[PDB]
DNA sequence: AATTCGCAGTTCGCG
DNA sequence: CGCGAACTGCG
């Protein structure tokens, strides 16, 4: 199993290291034969010996073109000849590429920004995380001494906890009377003991929660103050702290540093991403938070350190359990994309698609288009029309079916062969023409993307077959993760086409996909209404809700099935309309906001305040209770009574403050805000006290009694003191609870004033 | 740093 | 000074 690749330099030459786990044994394979390269398109082929002779400077060393070679490649499906330029060292490419490009005899250069170690995985056809290897995992966490106003890591680390399959332990340098606590005499001894634990356990994976931006940088700065060689890497190196623009990321050579924090933020939608909230959401069990003020207080007084150590132990324990839950899924992502788990677990959609495509392009001798520079990025600013959204027939409906297309956009891409290499390609026998926008797509050969998509969807079906047939629980589950990752990847191609930073950006492809989607859904709506007598209540992009106004539940179901047989005989290629479900009742509030109830009483909500982090729990819970009384009991009277009891509890200050918290993400640097809403106001005051506020921070605040601007009486919920602060009961009535329920209960004649 | 589609709370500036 | 537009966030 390949874990990662990198390179080191030996006598001026790159040596690739392949880090592997084979038969339970860690191995480093060295490859001295791989040459960095990129491609150049020349106006005339005699110009090569001119550019073959260009040189650059790399702090000290002159940089030469090592050697050149003419190759035949495809570019967007058309044959092309280019010069492959080889170099001695990968750092030669950034030093020289701008000067080779600026040459008047060079039309353009290509594949000039591919990191050497990732280039190696692609060109050698190596796929990380393949095979039957069990990885040894170890989670760790730290507790630090924090004082408001101090610089980062001016205080000592107080405890280091770690956990694996054998249990969890805490190292600390004060006496704590617990069996899982190991006491050493100093902070230096604690770090050194932790280093020895990691060396002795020799894990393949180090799991942290936000270790990229807290734990390792804290450890590093203490190790600098204390004179510790923090040799965590299997090659004896220190953790390598890389700038990723906004934040940092930390590598441990020969291991996989698996930071759960970027993984969870991209995998689950939670109102906040504290370790306690993530653990409770994933496993359903509570985890108690101990705050920095309490930790520092316990350390300086020497009292109740057992509580701090138990919290520290539990941090490591739940980090391990979360690592066990999420690492297998990320390993399948790594195998599918063909890049290291470290990389893919820190990457966004656009990057992941692009790395998959670069590997496929290499496999097919397709030269990669370049990323856009500034002038092209501005040229790609234009938007295009998206999915069709019908204004709902608002209100309460009975006996509804939902019909939707199976994977509408992937079906369109495959059926109509939508790809930048087939777009208006001249000379073909056959074309499909996008409605409205008119783009033509050659059908004579499978386009690059449709071909990859079709392979993906076919592989996913084969995995589902192997899953049901396989006789192995571990294999069955890894297959499940793989088919889920394939679905996400296949569903990512449409948006990637419209992504202005994409190498294979194609706005014509993107808007042809949406145009066909609009044509299929609106034509299907027309057929069901005109030929089958349905009333379409609401429709959004790839599906619609419909009923037969005067009909009973069984009539609606059966005629829906008849329509499906009718319409699917008319739909071309991979387009397929499917029966998604029957809902006894549904309430449609606005576009993209509705709730339905199935025959077993399960309520599904979409777009409603109940799902949003920026609405208080008291409002969300009231909306939920109103929707239960309407959809399940058909009892408007009960729903109104519910609202009146909630508004009465608020005005008597009987609601727990925890149900009044509003969670809102900070999305940018605080000085970049043109306007200051309440969460920005809270964040700015926290940053004034020295608190680290970065994009992605979730501000959790409560609105206090007073008047004027909400932001002027908003405070972090952590600071809420029910003895010195009064929450704004009227604010949570008038701005939270009543707005969330009013738009539902208006359909039955009630105004806000009859609910207070 | 996937897309376009959508709703709505807060703040503020304008007649 | 009530109203709407801008800003903002998150489905």
């Amino acid at each position: 199993m390949i874990l990662d690749t990198d390179y080191i330099t030996e006598d001026g030459k790159p040596v690739i290291r392949i880090f592997k786990k084979e038969n339970g044994e860690f191995k480093i394979e060295y490859d001295r034969t791989f040459e960095p390269y990129f491609y150049a398109l020349l106006k005339d082929d005699s110009a090569i010996e001119e550019v073959k002779k260009i040189t650059a400077e790399r702090h000290g060393t002159v940089v030469t073109v090592k050697r050149v070679e003419k190759v035949q490649k495809k570019f967007l499906g058309r044959p092309v000849e280019v010069w492959k330029l080889y170099f001695t060292h990968p750092q030669d490419v950034p030093a020289i590429r701008d000067k080779i490009r600026e040459h008047p005899a060079v039309i353009d250069i290509y594949e000039y920004d591919i990191p050497f170690a990732k280039r190696y995985l692609i060109d050698k056809g190596l796929v990380p995380m393949e095979g039957d290897e069990e990885l040894k995992m170890l989670a760790f966490a730290i507790a630090t001494l924090y004082h408001e106003g101090e610089e980062f890591a001016e205080g000592p680390i107080l405890m280091i906890s770690y956990a694996d399959e054998e249990g969890a332990r805490v190292i600390t340098w004060k006496n704590v009377d617990l069996p899982y606590v190991d006491v050493v005499s100093t902070e230096r001894e604690m770090i050194k003991r932790f280093l020895r634990v990691v060396k002795e356990k020799d894990p393949d994976v180090l799991i942290t929660y936000n270790g990229d931006n807290f734990d390792f940088a804290y450890l590093k700065k203490r190790c600098e103050k204390l004179g510790i060689n923090f040799a965590l890497g299997r090659d004896g190196s220190e953790p390598k702290i890389q700038r990723m623009g906004d934040r940092f990321a930390v590598e441990v050579k020969g291991r996989i540093h698996f930071d759960l924090y970027p993984v969870i933020r991209r995998t689950i939608n939670l109102p906040t991403y504290t370790l306690e909230a993530v653990y409770e959401a994933v496993f359903g069990q509570p985890k108690e938070k101990v705050y920095a003020e309490e930790i520092t207080t316990a350390w300086e007084t020497g009292e109740n350190l057992e509580r701090v150590a138990r919290y520290s132990m539990e941090d490591a324990k739940v980090t391990y359990e979360l690592g066990k839950e999420f690492l297998p899924m990320e390993a399948q992502l790594s195998r599918l994309i063909g890049q290291s788990l470290w990389d893919v677990s820190r990457s966004s959609t656009g990057n992941l698609v692009e790395w998959f495509l670069l590997r496929k392009a290499y496999e097919r001798n397709e030269l990669a288009p370049n990323k856009p520079d500034e002038k092209e990025l501005a040229r790609r600013r234009q938007s295009y029309e998206g999915g069709y959204v019908k204004e709902p027939e608002r209100g309460l409906w009975e006996n509804i079916v939902y019909l939707d297309f199976r994977s509408l956009y992937p079906s369109i891409i495959i059926t109509h062969n939508v790809s930048p290499d087939t777009l208006n390609r001249e000379g073909c026998k056959e074309y499909d023409v996008a409605p409205q926008v008119g783009h033509r797509f050659c059908k004579d050969f499978p386009g690059f993307i449709p071909s990859l998509l079709g392979d993906l969807l076919e592989e996913r079906q084969k995995i589902k077959k192997k899953m049901k047939a396989t006789i192995d629980p571990i294999e069955r589950k890894l297959l499940d993760y793989r088919q889920r990752r394939i679905k996400i990847l296949a569903n990512s191609y449409y948006g990637y086409y419209g992504y202005a930073r994409a190498r294979w950006y194609c706005k014509e492809c993107a808007e042809s996909v949406t145009a066909w989607g609009r044509e299929y859904i609106t034509m299907t709506i027309k057929e069901i209404e005109e030929k089958y007598g349905f009333k379409v209540i609401y429709s959004d992009t790839d599906g619609f809700f419909a009923t037969i106004p005067g009909a009973d539940a069984e009539t609606v179901k059966k005629k829906a099935m008849e329509f499906l047989k009718y319409i699917n005989a008319k739909l071309p290629g991979a387009l397929e309309l499917e029966y998604e479900g029957f809902y006894k009742r549904g309430f449609f509030v606005t576009k993209k906001k509705y709730a339905v109830i199935d025959e077993e009483g399960k309520i599904t909500t979409r777009g409603l305040e109940i799902v949003r982090r920026d609405w208080s729990e008291i409002a969300k819970e009231t909306q939920a209770r109103v929707l239960e009384a309407l959809l399940k009991d058909g009892d408007v009277e009960k729903a109104v009574r519910i609202v009146k009891e909630v508004t009465e509890k608020l005005s008597k200050y009987e609601v727990p403050p925890e149900k009044l918290v509003i969670h809102i993400q900070i999305t940018r640097d605080l000085k970049d805000y043109k306007a200051t809403g309440p969460h920005v106001a809270v964040a700015k005051r926290l940053a004034a006290r020295g608190v680290k506020i970065r994009p992605g921070t979730v501000i959790s605040y409560i609105v206090l009694k007073g008047s004027g601007r909400i932001g002027d009486r908003a405070i972090p919920f952590d600071e809420f003191d029910p003895t010195k602060h009064k929450y704004d009961a009227e604010y949570y009535i008038e701005n939270q609870v009543l707005p969330a329920v009013e738009r539902i209960l208006r359909a039955f004649g009630y105004r806000k004033e009859d609910l207070r």
